[PDB]
């Protein structure tokens, strides 16, 4: 690692060797050039010990079975040390360690001198610009971080609550970029841009700020100037010799800007800002940054309900909590793949609780239009003030003011990033008054003008006052019919901002369980529910699946084996994941105590997970992520599981004219029990809603049956297709059973008659195109080809290679699709090329009813 004397300058540092502090008598030697390293483990970027270890190959992959558990924690209750040689080609300039994301707080050396304590560098999300021009020299010089153990209900820091298990280090480390910075007298820091674009959204006028310190012995003089936005900014002041000022550049107008929009409202444009600090007509440093013309707001309803709004447009936000890697391991592409999943799921959002993301994170976030909701977790070190009971050590003087430098340091992030639409400055506890003034001026200090949220649950911060949103539950099994419910207040009904809601297990695809546990775990796990289970969670409540097992048991039917299970499994996960969805979005428009978001629990998983996931660790796609696509598709048919209504969603931004919505019933011998149309139907803009016919009291419907949605557009294409199972016995929910986490059921639906739905055929086609781009796309016709009455039900079509392998990651235009006897659909899938790792591409096609077959592609 070198660096290049030019002034402006930020090289990460791309590596380091790594050792425990066990093998260390003398701290000062390790940053002394020529320290010996042997036996040391060299690690990337951004590692945790444990995820630098496992680059080593020093334990077996814990996504697989116990593997995480023989990991001996002991040797991470000390400090490790992370250790970098740095060539200086000229000390000319002087050099900065500019850097955040130490787990949980490190000692800082350079050459055999210790520049800063870990008093002075504590807490993951405090930044630090460390001057270190004193200790460096020309040719090879040492840099050496002696990271402390990582406790999450001590430091303010990451830890993973209940998603998971502890992972063994408890992700101690540095886990972002740690920057080398070279500058001359003058350091750039802190370049933003204050904008607010007017209500017609046809004029901005932008306020650019930056800080300049002089770290020279002399006063000097210093010009600020560059561009913003294709506009010429200038501006020169004096500094003392040590001194640091915010430059105000005077307001820049920007006559019909290119207004920054959410995925499916139009362009996702950012400006540039581009300075340079100049001192005797020379650049000093220098600083490129983005930034979005975008408006946000999140108002209270009559209500009570907190309401998002984005360029004067209200929405009902859509999405899931979002995780990291359980290790905190980083990888650019596997971001915007994740990303891009939920573009593809058809969410507008992810909450991000804790566990705040690196920047390119957010440049992806803001590229693609998908909106953030970052803020601090519950039931660790940042709520130990104000939870009681709760996991969290009580504050002493010290935590306020990392607690304070953590805000600042993220604001200063997240400021200019148009996707951010609040920060959360609690997530179950609100904070007090005390810690809250503290949040809120580290966000004036650093000019953050968004939406702040005092909790995602519904209780009331001293200053900011109330939330808006509530966090009731449930966390485990619930009937789909649950979520339609606006009569218990202290429930998790489709009222209100569902922060945090998810109904518990979402069991992976087959592929994806064989390579997260064993042969003899898995047999547990479908004969008996009730056992701990490692890939759920570490906490007791969610330790098992029993609620689960009970419920698809008496739903569905018993288990007779592993493919049993899982298939009805995926159908149970599809049919709560919709309602959930189909559900919040029907009340948006509610007059009174509407649904305003939703936050699926959750988006992702840490690592291979039985629960809280619509896509897996492998971005594998199952029940519950074909369940919120189909949810969430942007020209929508729906069924009320409360009152049989058929509900039509448009999500996009442009009100919708002539669409037909045909609406049928069968038993499950295919016999027609009803049939509707309704023609010429008008569905305004932004998550509107239209009935098309509330199905009446049929009888003589068989004790499971189905139900077949279609809307079709006033030129023909069919926009949406839906089929729900239903029955005839009701899910009913005995409220008074209720636990914070679910509400028992006093009586189950029959969907068992799919154990006897007879088979049918299908009736596939597949080609594929490699693009020049570099990704392939593959187009299977599918077909049911039988001569019955019988529908080819729950399809399933998946890139696989010759090894039968799952492509991944891949994104369907639809998929799982229902198709009845004549009738057809054209799918699309979308993959890197690569992935198919030179294999030919082909497709695994399966069916409830219709069995397993490959075709080529
Ligand atoms: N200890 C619970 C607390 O966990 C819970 O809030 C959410 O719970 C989810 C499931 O436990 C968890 O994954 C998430 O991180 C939490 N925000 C609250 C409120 O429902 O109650 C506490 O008793």
């Amino acid at each position: 690692l070198s660096v290049g004397a030019a002034a402006g300058n930020a090289t990460p540092i791309p590596g380091y060797v790594i050792q425990s502090s066990a093998q260390v008598s003398d701290d000062s030697a390790v940053s002394k050039p020529g320290f010996p390293t042997s036996g040391w483990y060299p690690v990337s970027s951004r590692s945790t010990v444990y995820a630098g270890l496992l680059q080593n190959g020093k334990y077996a992959d814990p996504f697989y079975s116990t593997n995480m558990q023989n990991v001996p924690a002991a040797q991470f209750s000390v400090p490790w040390w992370y250790r970098t040689d740095l060539n200086v080609d000229d000390t000319s300039s002087r050099t900065y360690l500019d850097f955040s994301g130490v787990l949980s707080k490190a000692d800082v050396w350079v050459n055999g001198t210790k520049v800063a304590t870990k008093d002075q560098v504590n807490g993951a999300y405090t930044r630090h610009d460390l001057d270190i021009t004193a200790q460096v020299h020309t040719g090879v010089n040492s840099v050496a971080f002696k990271v402390y153990p990582n406790d999450p209900n001590r430091d303010l820091s990451m830890g993973w609550i209940d998603w998971a298990q502890t992972p063994p280090d408890q992700n101690m480390g540095i886990v972002r970029d740690v920057l080398v910075r070279r500058s001359g007298a003058v350091a750039l820091r802190s370049a933003h841009v204050i904008q607010k674009l007017n209500s017609a959204l046809d004029h901005a006028d932008l306020t650019v700020k930056a800080d300049v310190r002089n770290d020279s012995a002399n006063a000097v003089q210093t010009t600020v100037a560059g561009t913003v936005a294709g506009k010429p900014i200038s501006q020169t002041v004096s500094l003392a010799a040590k001194e640091r000022k915010t430059v105000t550049f005077p307001l820049v107008g920007l006559d019909r800007p290119n207004v920054w929009w959410p995925a499916g409202m139009g362009g996702q444009h950012r400006y540039d800002l581009d300075l340079t600090a100049s001192v005797g007509g020379t650049p000093s440093d220098a600083a490129k940054s983005k930034f979005g013309v975008r408006d946000v707001k999140a108002t209270l309803n009559s209500s009570g309900g907190r309401q998002y709004s984005v360029n004067g447009k209200p929405l009902l936000i859509r999405g899931g909590g979002y995780t990291p890697d359980l290790f905190l391991r980083w990888n650019e592409t596997a971001a915007a793949d994740k990303l891009k999943y939920v573009l593809n799921l058809g969410l507008n959002t992810v909450r991000l609780e804790g566990h705040i993301e690196p920047d390119e994170f957010f440049d992806i976030a803001d590229d693609l239009g998908v909106l953030t909701m970052p803020g601090w977790e519950c039931c660790d070190k940042w709520e130990g003030q104000v939870n009681g009971e709760e996991k969290g050590e009580p504050w002493v003087e010290s935590d306020y003011p990392i607690a304070k430098a953590s805000m600042f340091s993220e604001a200063e992030r997240l400021r200019d990033h148009p996707s951010v639409i609040s920060f959360h400055i609690g997530s179950d506890f609100a904070p007090d008054r005390r810690i809250e003034q503290g949040y809120l001026d580290a966000m004036k200090a650093a000019d953050f003008l968004l939406p702040v949220i005092p909790a995602a649950s519904a209780r009331p911060s001293p200053i900011t006052g109330a939330s808006g949103m509530k966090m009731n539950g449930p966390y485990d099994y619930v009937p789909p019919v649950y979520w339609y419910d606006k009569s218990q207040k202290d429930r998790g009904g489709a009222w209100s901002f569902n922060s945090a809601t998810s109904a518990g297990v979402d069991i992976p695809t087959m592929d994806t369980l064989k390579r997260m546990m064993s042969a003899s775990e898995l047999d547990t796990m479908w004969k008996n529910p009730s056992a701990k289970q490692y890939h759920r969670s570490s906490s007791d409540t969610f330790g098992n699946l029993k609620l689960f097992g009970d419920a698809l048991t008496k739903r569905y039917g018993a288990s007779a084996n592993l493919n049993d299970f899982v298939r009805k499994a995926q159908l149970s996960q599809y049919e709560n994941v919709r309602a959930e969805f189909e559900s919040h979005s029907r009340n948006y428009t509610d007059s009174t105590n509407p649904s305003t978001g939703l936050i699926y629990w959750m988006l992702n998983s840490p690592w291979t997970s039985l629960h809280w996931q619509l896509f897996d660790a492998y971005m594998d796609q199952n029940g519950a992520y074909y369940g919120a696509k189909k949810a969430n598709e942007p020209l929508h048919i729906q069924y009320s599981h409360d009152n049989r209504s058929v509900v039509v969603i448009n999500q996009t931004s442009n009100a919708v004219s002539g669409l037909t919505a045909t609406t049928k019933l069968y038993n499950l011998d295919g016999t027609e029990k009803y049939s509707n149309t309704k023609t010429g139907l008008s569905v305004g803009a932004l998550g509107a809603k239209a009935t098309a016919v509330t199905v009446p009291a049929v009888s003589g419907l068989s004790t499971t049956y189905l139900a077949k949605n279609v809307l079709t557009d006033s030129s023909g294409k069919e926009v949406s297709r839906n089929v729900y199972w239903l029955s005839t016995k009701a899910d009913t929910l005995n409220w008074g059973g209720s636990d914070w986490y679910y509400t028992p059921q006093s009586a189950f639906a029959d969907l068992s008659g799919l154990n006897n739905l007879g088979q049918s055929a299908v009736g596939a086609t597949a080609n594929s195109v490699a693009g020049a781009d570099g990704t392939t796309t593959t187009t299977v016709t599918l077909k049911n080809t039988s001569g019955g009455r019988l529908p080819a039900f729950y399809v399933d079509s998946k890139v696989v290679d010759s090894a039968g392998k799952p492509v991944l990651p891949v994104e369907w235009n639809d998929n799982a699709v229902s198709l009845w006897p004549g009738e057809t659909t054209t799918l699309t899938a979308k993959y890197r090329t690569a992935d198919l790792k030179g294999s030919k591409p082909s497709v695994r096609i399966s069916g409830w009813n219709t069995g397993t077959q490959t075709v080529p592609a």
